[PDB]
Order: structure tokens, then C-alpha cells, then sequence
């Protein structure tokens, strides 16, 4: 075996000037335990501060993207207040300060339950494997510790079609996702990480001061 | 069956659903300020109904709106206010609903119809039901006048393409531009609405209400205020 | 005729319709501070034209734009509106409070998707071609389609283009709801016409509200 069933963690290889980060817990189908929270935030973390990497990409190992949190393991470790991001970390669903100030893709396939969902739409660019199956669980259960829905999904598909999903937690697949405007692209089983490298690889063939100007402008657009 | 004096609203309350009536057909459900404000305090009382869980606003009639009845309703207007403990349908002023509506529209939906139906959560529309902003044609709209809604909806162009021209559009056009959610046969619209209803009353309702309140961040903001943090980010 | 020097627009008022026109085909009407500040010169002459009840943004020869002079414009950043001018990107203030019809053609880079989204009504010749440069020429953002890009199209997709610099043909621009209509070469400018006519004909003090409702929202 590879597929990782322990604690959660991320992969990371610097490809030139691309950074990526793969989700590690295939055993579990990627279902988030805090380990892999703090790992993959503080992986974030490292892309910011690297000067070299000019486009970050994001994906999963094995067959699913992300099965949800790992509720089981995460209550006897949140606060009170809340869960906290390591120093370091950079919040992997863009609510928290620090914001990430350059580039993302994320690749996406089988499954992604619940917090996969905003963790998507916190991309540049997002490409899914055909029949990639979506939905917000969350909804039919109580409100989340985190990764619950935001102002994202609406902002994208428009406000009632956005509703019909957030409200009642039905799934949808990739098309519906790209119908809704989600999703740059469905491709086939097994293309979506090579697709995603694609694009990261024309992000990162700008001028990096263009693009983070450009990101920041529209970072400012929508707060 | 059809009232043709002042307007009023139905209200039932089946299971946790909450339904609200248009009851004007002799009128064509046109409003006046006995309905616009017999409106909001169904909605208010939905918002306080510890076990509706959604609500669903539908016409009694063959239309769903023909819009404001200005003859009536404009020797009544420096501005509108609403009774205490009513909630605006157009959700315009405060407070806003907290709570899920799903809205069923068939035949016609003038003006004030339309930003009716972009309140709500879930829009359900028969077939061949017409829509048309014909206030441009006059003047300044009173009330259920033009919004940020229809452009966040249909993209800025399309929406102006009806806004500023008061051309009519169908059920098929309206879902082409994302302001339905889905067309279905004459007669069935309500049938589907209340599916919808009942599967959003289903969710767990902590949730439900924390997901329309993260949703309704800056849902109405208008493009100036983007372009203004913008022109000082360069 | 086509105008190979310093950029210009035209002028003509037809029945309602005030049909301003790129004029600097000589360069592919790219934009020098010459253009930009007749442009808004333009614009702020619609604003003030009680005659006009919807303006027609065209342009001379085979090429929207191609994009900002940036050679000669580079200096002119040390960029100050002429008084009474408008600003053709609706950036900074004043803010047009008329309604502007866009018709587009061939090359459209970088500023002159700008102008397009900056309209109410925008129509195309099939074919025309566009692109978000500014990424690739190592310049920053004009500013409104940063914004106006994500709106009409989505997060994902405005990315997709504004981060890459790739090109995109007319068909993609509708899907992704940067046009109202894409139309046959040669149409574009009298398929315009007929959108702004049609405007033309709504009281003008009710049009004038349904726009300040939609800039402002709530």
C-alpha cells in the first residue's frame, strides 16, 4: 500500500516554478483531522514565502479529493474559540488573515464532500475529473467547525442556483459544476492533475508582479 | 373564489412549511397598500414561526403579479414603510428574512413581480409565464423598482438588454439568465416549489439559517463600491 | 483617412444616438494620452448632451483596440482626466449617469475589454479577438475588468484569462457573459444601432434611475 490511513498530512514538491501540494490520507479518503489542517495551511504558508514559486497547485492522492472533516478526531481538539492555523500557516479557505497574495490551482476528483467544496472555490482555477461528486452534507447535520459555505458559491453560480444546493446538501456532479461556472473544465479520470499542471504553467509564464497586482485588484473587487 | 377589493394574502401553515397566497385575482394580484403590507406581516409572522421552516410565496389566480396598482398606491407615497413586525418582501429595508423562501410564478410577472421573485431562495415558473420591467416605458418605479439582483443574476448586459427596454421575456429566457431556477409545465409550478420547500425543510434549520447568513454577505452591494477599493488599490 | 498620428475620436450626433468613434486606426487604435483624453472629452460631452439618450462607442477600421500605448503613455503617469471629461473605464469619478451601447470588432486587448464591460449593451463581429495582456507586457490591471471580469463570468473562468494573458474568441466572451450578442463581420455597428434606438425610446429620467440603482445597489 501507499494510501496513507493514519494521521493527515500534505506532500510538497517544487516543481520549477510551480509549488504543489497534494492531500495525503487516501485511506481515509482525505476526510481533514487537524493534522492535515495544520499541514496543509502551513504548506500555504511556504508558497507565500517562497520567491521562486510563481503558481501553486493543489490536489488530492487517490481516488477522492476530500471525504469531509474528520469530525471524530477534530472535537477534542478545537477551543472554545474556535480552531487556530499554525503560526506560519496561511488559511487554506481564505477567511483567516493572512491571505495567500498569489496564485492557485486545485484539481479535484471522486469525491468532495462538504468543507471540499469551499476549499475549491478558494482557486484561481479549478478543474475536475469527470463524475466528480459534490455536495454540502453539512447542511442536513448542524454548522460546521469550519469550511462551511460562504458568499463564494452565489458570487459564481448565481444566488438560486447556488441555494438549491447549499440549503438542501444534494449532490451534484462536475457538469452541474461547470454548468454553474465552478469549474474551468471537466476532463477524464486521471487527467485532472496533469490539465491543472497546464494552467499553473501559463500563470506561472507571466510577469509575477503582474499577476499579484492583478490578483490583488481582484482580491479588492470582491471584500 | 376571486377578490377584486383590497389586497389581502392566504396563509396556511402545512407541517414545517409555511405558505403565503397572492389573493387578488380579480386584480391580477396588482398591489395595492393593503397587500403590500398584509405581505410583510405574513412574512413576519413567518419568521417568528418557531416550526416553519420554509416558507413558500405563491398567487392565487392565473397571475402571478401584474405589479403595483400606482392609482391606488401613488397618492400614498412620500416613500413606503411597513407595519412594525413586517419584513419587506422585496428586502430592501430592514430587517431582512433569516429564514428560506421559495417563490412560485405563473402567466404574468410585471415589474414589481420580477424583484419579488429575485428575493427569494428557489424560483419556480410555468411555462409561457412573461415577464417585463415596463417601468422604464414611464418613470421611476415607486417600490419592487430595479436592483442589483438582475445583474448579479443575468451579468450586468443582459440585464440592462430588458432593464432599460422594457422588452418582455419568457420562463426559458428567464432560466437562460439564472433567475430561475427551474421552468416547469402549466399548473405544476406550485407542486415543484413545494418539493423544493420541503426538501430545504428537511436541513437542519441552525444550519440552514447560518448558510443564508454567510450567503447574504454584501449580496446587494453595488459595483461602485467594488471599483472604489479597487481604483485605490493601483 | 485612417489616422496614423496622435488618437482622436469622432463625433456624430444622429436623431438621439451620439455615436462616438475611435479614431486612430493607423496604430489599431491604441491608446495614447491624446485618445484617452478625447474619449473622455467625448463622454463628458454625452453627459451634458440633453439631445442624446444613448451613446454608441464604435471604432474606425478593422481593430477595436490594441490596447494602451504604453511607450507614450508611460511618462504620463508622473494619469489626470481632462475637467469635464469622463472617465471612459468608469474607475475613477465622475461616473457616466447615461446609458453607453459598445460595438467591437477584430483585435480588443486589454483596455478595450475594459470599455466593453463598461457598458450596458456590448456587441461583437464573430471573430473578434480578445485578450487580457497586461499579465504577459509585465503591466498591472486598468482596474475594471478586474473586477467586472469575475462578475460576468465567474471567479474561475476570470482568472483563467486575466492570470494567463490567453486569447479568446467572441463565442467565449457570450458564454461567459461579457457580450450581448455576437454577430456576422460587418454587423456589429448596425446591430448596435438597434440596441441603442431601442433605448432611446424609455423616458430618459427613468432610465437615468434604473442606472443609479444598478451602479449604487444597497
Amino acid at each position: 500500500s501507499e494510501a496513507n490511513s493514519g494521521p493527515g498530512r500534505v506532500t510538497r514538491e517544487q516543481r520549477g516554478h510551480l509549488f504543489l501540494i497534494g492531500l495525503d490520507r487516501a485511506g481515509k479518503r482525505n476526510a481533514f483531522d487537524s493534522a492535515m489542517l495544520a499541514d496543509l495551511a502551513l504548506a500555504m504558508g511556504e508558497y507565500e514565502r517562497s520567491e521562486e514559486s510563481r503558481c501553486a497547485v493543489l490536489f488530492a492522492h487517490g481516488e477522492h479529493f476530500t471525504a469531509g472533516l474528520d469530525l471524530m478526531e477534530l472535537a477534542p481538539k478545537l477551543a472554545a474559540s474556535g480552531f487556530r492555523y499554525p503560526d506560519g500557516g496561511v488559511d487554506p479557505w481564505g477567511v483567516v488573515q493572512p491571505r495567500r497574495s498569489k496564485p492557485l490551482v486545485v484539481a479535484v476528483q471522486g469525491t468532495c464532500w462538504t468543507a471540499g467544496i469551499e476549499l475549491m472555490l478558494n482557486a484561481d482555477i479549478a478543474v475536475a475529473a469527470r463524475g466528480t461528486r459534490f455536495a454540502h452534507l453539512e447542511v442536513l447535520r448542524g454548522i460546521p467547525p469550519l469550511g462551511g459555505s460562504t458568499v463564494r458559491f452565489p458570487r459564481a453560480a448565481g444566488w438560486t442556483d447556488a441555494m438549491r444546493y447549499i440549503l438542501t446538501g444534494d449532490e451534484f456532479d462536475a457538469d452541474e459544476a461547470l454548468r454553474m461556472r465552478l469549474l474551468t473544465e471537466v476532463v477524464e479520470p486521471g487527467e485532472e492533475l496533469a490539465r491543472a499542471l497546464e494552467y499553473a504553467e501559463r500563470i506561472a509564464r507571466a510577469a509575477p508582479l503582474a499577476v499579484r497586482a492583478a490578483l490583488q485588484s481582484a482580491f479588492q473587487g470582491r471584500d
